[PDB]
């Protein structure tokens, strides 16, 4: 079996993926964190019996692009909102290939899975929330992995990209710009957020606790996580929520993929 922090790709054109270990964590955010929101409660340990890997990075756009030519499929486009649209999974701006994806809704994340999936003969799938903020936190406890920047209050410039320039970017950024955790992933704290199998839950009252996603039969909203590039760094701590509809697409919204060993 391949160790922690092992990095391997099943293809020349499959993502970078990043086993990681075995193990539980405490998921969600304390009372007095700076920036928490009500539904990151309560506290509740999730454990992950068995080594899992996921994309040290979020997928690219040049990977992406390779399922596209590979099916012939073409991506619907996005929702109204004038400098913001999705074309056919193009964002309106640049984006060069080490990119993150955007511009992709909850079940073309899916297709993209069931696609390497078959390719490769292995099992991909969506991250659940609980292995994304697994995979963030990478052993933390606080809101962030990493140090702020020296010289400033709350910059996290250093190691994520978030609003504005002072990171280096106006939008994206080629993935693994910034320094990995200690589990080996980069990007876990900005530069999109991320689709996540769970359906949208308002707390953790009931939660899953052995790392599955929190499913619901009928779901109007799913889960998201992280942070993207247009968005204050308050919201790139590690116990951050937030949700879409899985029609929603974005220039805002990437994801990564999970695959069991
Ligand atoms: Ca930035």
């Amino acid at each position: 079996a391949k160790k922690p922090g092992t990095v391997f790709k099943d293809c020349k054109d499959c993502p970078e993926m990043v086993v990681l270990p075995a193990g539980s964590f405490t998921m969600g955010t304390p009372d007095d964190e700076v920036g928490r929101q009500p539904d990151e409660g309560p506290l509740h340990d999730v454990t992950f019996a068995k080594p899992f890997a996921i994309s040290r990075y979020q997928v690219t756009a040049g990977e992406l692009d390779a399922y596209l030519k590979a099916t012939g499929v073409k991506l619907a486009d996005g929702d109204t909102r004038p400098g913001r649209e999705c074309i056919a999974g193009k964002p309106r701006y640049q984006q060069g290939p080490r990119q993150p994806a955007v511009c992709v809704d909850y079940n073309d994340v899916k297709n993209y899975a069931a696609w390497l999936s078959k390719k490769t003969g292995k099992r991909y799938r969506m991250l659940s929330e609980a292995e994304r903020e697994y995979g963030a936190r990478a052993g933390s406890a606080g809101p962030f992995p990493f140090p702020f920047d020296e010289g400033k209050e709350y910059s996290i410039a250093k190691h994520a990209n978030t609003y504005g320039a002072s990171d280096g970017y106006n939008f994206t950024s080629p993935v693994g710009s910034f320094p990995p955790n200690a589990f080996g992933v980069y990007d876990m704290h900005g530069n999109v957020y991320e689709w996540v199998a769970d359906c949208w839950h308002d707390h953790y009252n009931g939660a899953p606790s052995d790392g599955s996603a929190w499913m619901e039969e009928k779901c109007e909203l799913v889960q998201i996580r992280g942070n993207d590039w247009g968005e204050p760094p308050i919201f790139s701590r590690s116990g951050n929520r937030n949700n879409a509809a899985p029609s929603d697409r974005g220039d805002w919204i990437g994801f990564r993929v999970a695959r069991e060993l």
